[PDB]
This record gives C-alpha cells, sequence and structure tokens, in this order.
DNA sequence: ATTTTGACGCT
C-alpha cells in the first residue's frame, strides 16, 4: 500500500496533428477545406498511392495505402493532392518544413520529443507545477478546457456528443481537490489546460489542428490521444486505467501492435490489457524476457517509466525508393542513376540541415532488397560520409553494394534491385 | 505495386 508505486510522478501529453500531409495541402489550396480528400504519391499506377486522408473522406471508407482509383470507387467526389516529385521520386520537403512550424511553436512551452513528422510527446510536469503556483488555489473553470474529454467520464445515477463531452468535464471538476498542489488528478488537468493553450497557439500561427493526450506517461498520452479525434484532446487518469484496460485490445498499446502483442495474446490465452495484470512479474518475465515482462507488468497497472527525451530534431536523414515488379533495377547503370538522384536529394538537405542545425552527419548507410526476398531490407553496409556532395556519396554507396550482384556479365545487375535506401546517421555538432 | 520515411533493441 503505502510503497506501492503507482506512476503519478509526471505529466506527458502527445499532441498529433490531424491528418497532418491533408492539412498542409488544404492550407495551400482552400478549394480543397472541409472536402472529402487526399494526398497521393505519383499517379500512373492505379491513380497513385493515398498516404493521408481527410475526415470527410474518412466517412467513405478511404484509407491510406488504398489506390487512388480504388478511393475513388468509394468516394466519387474524392479530391487529391498530388505530392511534389523531384529526380524520379516523392518529394516530402514541404511536410517537413510544415513540421518545423508546429514543433517550434510546440517548444515555446515545454520540452518535446519528436515522435514522427506529426507527433510530438511533451513533457508538462515543470510547466504545471508553475501554472500551479500561479493559479494559488483558484478553482479551474471548465471554460479553461473546451475540447477536453476526460475518459471514464460522465458515469453514475442529453444525447449529444458535446453534452456528454461537458457532462463527464462537469464530473470531473466538481471532484477535483484544487487545494492539494501534490494531487495527481490536479496536476493532470493543469496539463490539459496548458496543452488546450498550445493546440490554440498552433492553429492560430499555423492554420493546423491537432489532437491531444494528456496523461502520467507515454504510453497512456498516445492511447489517450487517439481516444477523441479529431480537433479534440482526452486526459486519461490513473484511476480510469482499470476501465478502460478491461476491454482494451492487447495490440492498441504503443509496441504491443505487431509480433511481440500477438505474442502475448497468444501463449498467455488473453484479449485485453488488464488481463495482463494476472500474471506475477516473474511469470511474465519467463514468457518475454526480463525486459519486456517488467514492462509488461508495470504497464498493465498504468504505470511506464520511458522519459521524454529533449529531442526536436530527427537523429537520421534518409532517402529511399521502391522500385516493384517490372521495374526492378536490373542493369549496373540503371542502380547508379537511381543511387544517384537518391544521393542527390541527400545532400540537398543535408546541407540545409547543417546550416539550419549546426551539425554534419559522419556515416552514410546504404540498404537494399533483392527480387524474391520478404524483408524490406536484404543488406545493409555503411561507409564514412566525409563531404556533403552527391557524386561522392553515391559512388560509395554503389562500391559498398557493388559485390552483391550475382550477374557474370558487367553490364547486367542480378538479381534486381526492388529498394534502394541511402540514410545519413551519427551526427556531430559543427 | 503501398511508398517513404524514422527510432530502437538484439547479438
Ligand atoms: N504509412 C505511411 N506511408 C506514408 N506516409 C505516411 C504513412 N503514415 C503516415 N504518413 C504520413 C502522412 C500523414 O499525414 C502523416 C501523419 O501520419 P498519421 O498520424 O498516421 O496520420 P494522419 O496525420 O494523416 O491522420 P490522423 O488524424 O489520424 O492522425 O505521416
Ligand atoms: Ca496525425
Ligand atoms: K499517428
Amino acid at each position: 500500500g503505502p510503497h506501492m508505486a503507482t506512476g503519478q510522478d509526471r505529466v506527458v501529453a502527445l499532441v498529433d496533428m490531424d491528418c497532418f500531409f491533408v492539412q498542409v495541402e488544404q492550407r495551400q489550396n482552400p478549394h480543397l477545406r472541409n472536402k472529402p480528400c487526399a494526398v497521393v504519391q505519383y499517379k500512373s499506377w492505379k491513380g497513385g498511392g493515398i498516404i493521408a486522408v481527410s475526415y470527410e473522406a474518412r466517412a467513405f471508407g478511404v484509407t491510406r495505402s488504398m489506390w487512388a482509383d480504388d478511393a475513388k470507387k468509394l468516394c466519387p467526389d474524392l479530391l487529391l493532392a498530388q505530392v511534389r516529385e523531384s529526380r524520379g521520386k516523392a518529394n516530402l520537403t514541404k511536410y517537413r518544413e510544415a513540421s518545423v512550424e508546429v514543433m517550434e511553436i510546440m517548444s515555446r512551452f515545454a520540452v518535446i520529443e519528436r515522435a514522427a513528422i506529426d507527433e510530438a510527446y511533451v513533457d508538462l510536469t515543470s510547466a504545471v507545477q508553475e501554472r500551479l503556483q500561479k493559479l494559488q488555489g483558484q478553482p479551474i473553470s471548465a471554460d479553461l478546457l473546451p475540447s477536453t474529454y476526460i475518459e471514464g467520464l460522465p458515469q453514475g445515477p442529453t444525447v449529444q456528443k458535446e453534452g456528454m463531452r461537458k457532462q463527464g468535464l462537469f464530473q470531473w471538476l466538481d471532484s477535483l481537490q484544487i487545494d492539494n498542489l501534490t494531487s495527481p488528478d490536479l496536476q493532470l488537468t493543469v496539463g490539459a489546460v496548458i496543452v488546450e493553450e498550445m493546440r490554440a497557439a498552433i492553429e492560430r500561427e499555423t492554420g493546423f489542428q491537432c489532437s491531444a493526450g494528456i496523461s502520467h506517461n507515454k504510453v497512456l498520452a498516445k492511447l489517450a490521444c487517439g481516444l477523441n479525434k479529431p480537433n479534440r484532446q482526452t486526459l486519461v487518469s490513473h484511476g480510469s486505467v482499470p476501465q478502460l484496460f478491461s476491454q482494451m485490445p492487447i495490440r492498441k498499446i504503443r509496441s504491443l501492435g505487431g509480433k511481440l502483442g500477438a505474442s502475448v495474446i497468444e501463449i498467455l490465452g488473453i484479449e485485453y490489457m488488464g488481463e495482463l495484470t494476472q500474471f506475477t512479474e516473474s511469470q511474465l518475465q519467463s514468457h518475454f524476457g526480463e525486459k519486456n515482462g517488467s514492462w509488461l507488468y508495470a504497464m498493465c497497472r498504468g504505470i511506464e517509466h520511458d522519459p521524454v527525451k529533449p529531442r526536436q530534431l530527427p537523429k537520421t536523414i534518409g532517402c529511399s525508393k521502391n522500385f516493384p515488379g517490372k521495374t526492378a533495377l536490373a542493369t549496373r547503370e540503371q542502380v547508379q542513376w537511381w543511387l544517384l538522384q537518391l544521393a542527390q536529394e541527400l545532400e540537398e538537405r543535408l546541407t540545409k540541415d547543417r546550416n539550419d542545425n549546426d551539425r554534419v552527419a559522419t556515416q552514410l548507410v546504404v540498404s537494399i532488397r533483392v527480387q524474391g526476398d520478404k524483408r524490406l531490407s536484404s543488406l545493409r553496409r555503411c561507409c564514412a560520409l566525409t563531404r556533403y556532395d552527391a557524386h561522392k556519396m553515391s559512388h560509395d554507396a554503389f562500391t559498398v553494394i557493388k559485390n552483391c550482384n550475382t550477374s557474370g556479365i558487367q553490364t547486367e545487375w542480378s538479381p534486381p534491385l526492388t529498394m534502394l535506401f541511402l540514410c545519413a546517421t551519427k551526427f556531430s555538432a559543427s
């Protein structure tokens, strides 16, 4: 009891831009705003592959990974914006720069960990302490939380969505103990106030809307974020975890969406996160390893300790292209030309990165996939990255991979290459 | 024939 940790020591948010690439294109082209629309890369093969979908179009069943021709079958009036193409490949620069806009705004409020192009974790513990000092026992008005849901409420003894939201928020605020500055529920509530302010600032200064989760750790904040989308935020309190987890499929928890989550389900014969509480820590370590077992034992109780890392910039800068089916690279000239295209984009982005961020990459990673291999990467080799020069980087990549060619004819390449990948890594300050 | 990314763990 008095010594049992409860994982209530931090306030952590996860901010997720809503359908981000779509919003970037809608800001640029007002004709696309408030319409069913999607972002597509390439156009020749089946109308192009959809990579982002507005919520209006999701209502028709349009999803990412879908071909645009098929999406048009579900949504005949679907509007499309195309990813820019440069040097023969999709170029994501517009979205990376929009991401920087948002991340720099978020960084004014607190330390952020860039989780993806449109996702950041936020460590709010210190900001919440300061705001609590400013408030001086003053109660928190529901007006300060105009887009916040409290997971699990309302409960106990209106048929509209906003009415339910307000009822749950009212119950939560009515129960709060505003006089205890160490109260974890109060701390989460102040965190939610700050996140409302952050999201307002993002929308005012960029036009972009986002959703957010607020809880005591990254996994719960990420889970909370997806409960009420778009353009809303959700507070998941420690006390909400038993009911929330009691029907929560294991695969919905971050890092359990793949093979490990499948093995948890299969070996233990369970379906929901809460069922994990019935195993000892040693049982879980015996099945899943020391690290995973301890992590699951704590996580099914709502407890997780992974820190928000102070990192606003990506650790790697990479460029890749697939060559599916008939397009697989079968000559040496082809392989070298595409290595050159990838290296030119990489040099452009690296030079910009060096000027913006006072750092230099020192390692070049080359990855390839051969036709027939089911794995995404068949081979990975590295060489020194000593000059931001595309011809040198492409020549070096060719040198490290050229011995993979089985073909006895020098001009021909076999087995054909279905993927090329150049990644600059190992940054040092400059 | 999703494609193009990015982070981290194991050995
Ligand atoms: N599998 C993918 N392939 C290519 N691009 C992707 C892929 N997944 C995501 N992206 C890009 C496009 C998205 O706008 C952006 C953010 O991804 P993601 O958060 O999963 O969806 P989303 O922002 O489009 O919608 P949501 O509102 O549900 O968050 O990253
Ligand atoms: Ca998103
Ligand atoms: K996401």
